[PDB]
């Protein structure tokens, strides 16, 4: 129904941001907002920033919020609770997250690549690849669809937390100090059980300012306090189950869309680099843009390698692989988890990861959909 | 039930306002944190600016909004909307604010201070007015206090408003620009029929963070969304009639109260000053002292100049005059409106603005209280 209307919108702003990336009517004033340094001083302090690192660290801050919201979910009630229920998706993703790093990886074992592998190919669009599956009727599914998105999950915000323990925590003395009173509040306050979700969120922008100045970190704030937000139905009604339904809408429509306008605008002219020109280019791209459609050469090692007492759960057999492939998708959460990865370091070879996440992703999104379209 | 609990809670800040005020131990770093300068540069522009501006911005700016909502309701349905449920309340008010000043102006025709008198007493702690009328059992009321709130407002949203021409619109060419796009929005937004209120408050911020450089007029923005946020039922629900609801616990127990730990910690030690030197001290003090409890000699001459064909509404006689006397507690609304007269400009003695908006609106909560208790 409406599942399958996100889809639709959200390739429009990916569109819409080339359009705009290299337009040259508006090549300048896009590129010329989204950054841009500064400094300042408030009495005799000075310091300095730029833009877009604002934008990202609020919307993927949003974005993981809902994620928290739902792997807690999942985790605590549905799709996950039991070891039993999970053993599948978890193996199914701890492949997810390793074969493609161990490719990419071991495709640039050089230098300062070593630090892009670790991830970028591991997440997957979840919202890209229930969009792909829901423009196929509704026979298959239902079982099906509640299953990968057991993956991106556990692949995306298994990334991000791998990688908020692989830096050296700018450990920002007082900062840390006021997440931990703050992440502290939300304990209390979920303890003595209040319910006003109002409250949560507000801690939250709180301990999202605190850990500001590292994006990883401001982003799992979201997901902290989407763990945090009450869930048992003792009250009557569940908080949470309110809120990840009214940011569902919100996410998929606004955030998602509004965060791909901001980071897919990639800029391919100027030096269009023809064909070779981007496969040719070291891992960067050829390791990222093969990590990923590669990268369903997991599930079907590690999924299948479930040969040893590991239910399918009411699935279609090897109709599971196809969703393997879809897992290729990366787009927008690999196109985040490409900034973290660069960004604010060598940034130039960041226009480079989103093409080889953007080929690597397309041509693994349709060799994919196909497939799954003559098996019913 | 819970209409007086705010008023025991709001009461509360105040004073633990004054504590930190003059604390000693903390005097310090409430007074510091508040205030503070400070410059800055984002590129090849450099620019300063101080604290405490921004809280109350944000403070009143939401407030205003549920004000605004609130006098919508009125105007086009209950308590206003005709001609004739009107003619009372506006001629109680249009008179709740003119005496006041006409007292106090006429106290102060000297000079820094003439820009002080045309408002100053004329605001009515909406809050506190119905809070102190609440702790009466519920007898005489229903519709006595569903008459306060029609001066409150018209007086208070009047001298907002009154303030915003009177001054020399600081028209930064961009910005009233963007306030007319985004004020524009908001009306085509309301005409296409969108009852998605969400909405509304982003453009809303949008327009807020426009004319941000005259707290008057931003705390106007709030009032100018409350104002378009869609009211008929049509629906099946209303928009407005729900976020005003929800609103109105956030603002009368965390914004009202909030905006009052900021701004009533006024500083009355270091210079004790004792008796007369505060009532003695010109109008600035004496004239808004008392162009308060004096401010009732108005209804009670244009409230009551209204036997020439103006009906009570079910009220209960001269038990009207001593509502008048409680539209002597301008409290908040008072300080809040002494800020804009002065803290940017002239700000030494605004700290005298607050004490005599504080006595004389004491000396005016229970010479008003008690006379409105053997009523009944």
């Amino acid at each position: 129904s409406s599942d399958a209307s996100g889809g639709i919108i959200l390739i429009i702003a990916a569109i819409l941001a080339m359009i705009m990336a290299n337009s040259g009517a508006t090549s300048g004033w896009y590129h010329d907002f989204l950054e841009t340094p500064v400094q300042l001083r408030v009495g005799s302090l000075e310091i300095n920033k730029n833009m877009l690192l604002w934008i990202n660290d609020a919307l993927m801050a949003v974005f993981f919020l809902l994620v928290g919201l739902e792997v807690k979910r999942e985790l605590m009630q549905g799709s996950l609770a039991s070891l039993r229920q999970a053993a599948f998706p978890v193996i199914a993703a701890i492949g997810g997250m390793i074969v493609p790093a161990l490719l990419y990886l071991a495709f640039n074992y050089a230098d300062p690549i070593t630090r892009e592998g670790w991830a970028i190919p591991a997440a997957t669009d979840i919202a890209f690849a229930l969009g792909v599956l829901a423009l196929l009727g509704s026979r298959v599914p239902l079982a099906l669809k509640i299953f990968l998105m057991a993956l991106a999950i556990i692949d995306d915000l298994g990334a991000i937390i791998i990688i908020a323990l692989f830096y050296t925590n700018d450990l920002s003395m007082a900062s840390l100090g006021v997440a931990a009173v703050a992440i502290a509040v939300l304990a209390v306050l979920n303890l003595c059980g209040a319910r006003r979700t109002g409250v949560y969120i507000l801690v939250g922008v709180v301990l999202w300012t605190a850990v500001l100045k590292s994006g990883v970190h401001a982003t799992l704030a979201g997901v902290i306090v989407g763990f945090f937000i009450p869930l048992k139905e003792k009250h009557g009604r569940s908080p949470a189950k309110r809120l990840e339904h009214v940011l569902h809408p919100w996410v998929a429509y606004l955030i998602l869309p509004l965060f791909a306008f901001a980071n897919a605008g990639v800029s391919l002219q100027g030096v269009t680099l023809d064909g070779l020109t981007s496969i040719l280019p070291l891992g960067i791209i050829a390791g990222l843009l093969i990590g990923k459609p590669l990268g369903i050469s997991l599930f079907c090692w590690l999924a299948l390698r479930l040969k040893l007492a590991h239910l399918p759960e009411g699935t279609t057999y090897q109709q599971i692989m196809v969703v393997g492939i879809l897992c290729g998708i990366g787009f927008t959460m690999s196109i985040f988890i490409a900034s973290l990865a660069f960004g604010s370091v060598d940034p130039e070879l960041i226009n480079w990861a989103k093409l080889g996440i953007l080929v690597g992703s397309i041509s693994s999104a349709v060799i994919g959909y196909s497939w799954l379209r003559v098996r019913l």
